[PDB]
C-alpha cells in the first residue's frame, strides 16, 4: 500500500507514513501575490545549464524524470535567495487530467496544466542524498506550464515518452538541454518549504518563476498517455499527480520584483 495520488493513498493519506506532511514548511503553497513582499536585497538568480550533460529519462510510477551527471558543477543555480553553489541532479514534471488543473503551486489560487521541478542540492554536502536531510539543502526552481503555443524544447522530450509507458521503464536521454525549458524572464517568488512527495523534507528552497512557459495542447496530451501502472498490470493513466497546495504557517513569500 505505497504512496501515490489515489482515493485510497494520495495526499490526505500520506501523513500516515509520513508525519511531516502536516508540518511547519510543507509545499506546495498558495502564491498570494499582494501578500508577497518584495525583496531589494534579493539577487538575479543565476542559472548556468550549458554545461548540463542529462543521462537517463525513467517512469517510477509517479512521474517521469531526467537525470542529470552531478558528479562535477556541469549546471549549477545560484544567487536569487541562495548562499552558495547548487547542482542540477533531475527534471520532473506534475500534470493534471484537465488544462484547468496539474500545477502544484497556484497563483492567487489560478492552477496551472502543469509544474516542471528543476531539482538541485547544495554542493556544501557533497551529494544529493546527505543534502536532502539538511535544511538548506535542495532548492527547486518551479515553472509553470499553460497551454496554448508549442514549446520547441520540450519535444524531445514528449517524443521519449512512448518508450517509457509503464512504470520501471527507463530509456538514454542524452544531450537533453534543459535551457530550452526556462521562459524568457527570471522574476521569481521564494519562500522555505518541502518536497512535495514523500518523505516530505522540510529542506527545499522553492524558487517559483512568474512567468509561465506555453506548451501545446498535443504536448500535454502525450504527458496524460503515460502509465502509473507497470507493463503487464491494469493501465492507470498517469495524470493528477500533484499535491495540493499546503497551509502557509509561519512564512513569508519574498519577490524577487516589484
Ligand atoms: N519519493 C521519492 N523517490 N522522492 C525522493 N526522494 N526524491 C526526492 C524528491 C525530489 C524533489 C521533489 S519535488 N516534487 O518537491 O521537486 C520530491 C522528491
Ligand atoms: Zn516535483
Amino acid at each position: 500500500h505505497h504512496w501515490g495520488y489515489g482515493k485510497h493513498n494520495g495526499p490526505e493519506h500520506w501523513h500516515k507514513d509520513f508525519p511531516i506532511a502536516k508540518g511547519e514548511r510543507q509545499s506546495p503553497v498558495d502564491i498570494d501575490t499582494h501578500t508577497a513582499k518584495y525583496d531589494p536585497s534579493l539577487k538575479p538568480l543565476s542559472v548556468s545549464y550549458d554545461q548540463a550533460t542529462s543521462l537517463r529519462i525513467l517512469n517510477n510510477g509517479h512521474s517521469f524524470k531526467v537525470n542529470f551527471d552531478d558528479s562535477q558543477d556541469k549546471a549549477v543555480l545560484k544567487g536569487g535567495p541562495l548562499d552558495g553553489t547548487y547542482r542540477l541532479t533531475q527534471f520532473h514534471f506534475h500534470w493534471g487530467s484537465l488544462d484547468g488543473q496539474g500545477s502544484e503551486h497556484t497563483v492567487d489560487k489560478k492552477k496551472y496544466a502543469a509544474e516542471l521541478h528543476l531539482v538541485h542540492w547544495n554542493t556544501k554536502y557533497g551529494d544529493a542524498s546527505k543534502a536532502s536531510q539538511q535544511p538548506d539543502g535542495l532548492a527547486v526552481l518551479g515553472i509553470f506550464l499553460k497551454v496554448g503555443s508549442a514549446k520547441p524544447g520540450l519535444q524531445k522530450v514528449v517524443d521519449v515518452l512512448d518508450s517509457i509507458k509503464t512504470k520501471g521503464k527507463s530509456a538514454d536521454f542524452t544531450n537533453f538541454d534543459p535551457r530550452g525549458l526556462l521562459p524568457e524572464s527570471l522574476d521569481y517568488w521564494t519562500y522555505p518549504g518541502s518536497l512535495t512527495t514523500p518523505p516530505l523534507n522540510e529542506t527545499v528552497t522553492w524558487i517559483v518563476l512568474k512567468e509561465p512557459i506555453s506548451v501545446s495542447s498535443e504536448q500535454v496530451l502525450k504527458f496524460r498517455k503515460l502509465n502509473f501502472n507497470g507493463e503487464g498490470e491494469p493501465e492507470e493513466l498517469m495524470v493528477d499527480n500533484w499535491r495540493p497546495a499546503q497551509p502557509l504557517k509561519n512564512r513569508q513569500i519574498k519577490a524577487s520584483f516589484k
